[PDB]
C-alpha cells in the first residue's frame, strides 16, 4: 500500500492518487 509518511501522521492507502487527496491536508503547492 502507499503509507503517508508525514511527521505524526501514519495513514494508509490503496491508491496512491487518495494517498496524494489526503497528502491535501499537509500539502498547496503539491
Ligand atoms: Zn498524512
Amino acid at each position: 500500500p502507499f503509507x503517508c509518511t508525514w511527521a505524526g501522521c501514519g495513514k494508509r492507502f490503496t491508491r496512491s492518487d487518495e494517498l496524494q487527496r489526503h497528502k491535501r491536508t499537509h500539502x498547496g503547492e503539491k
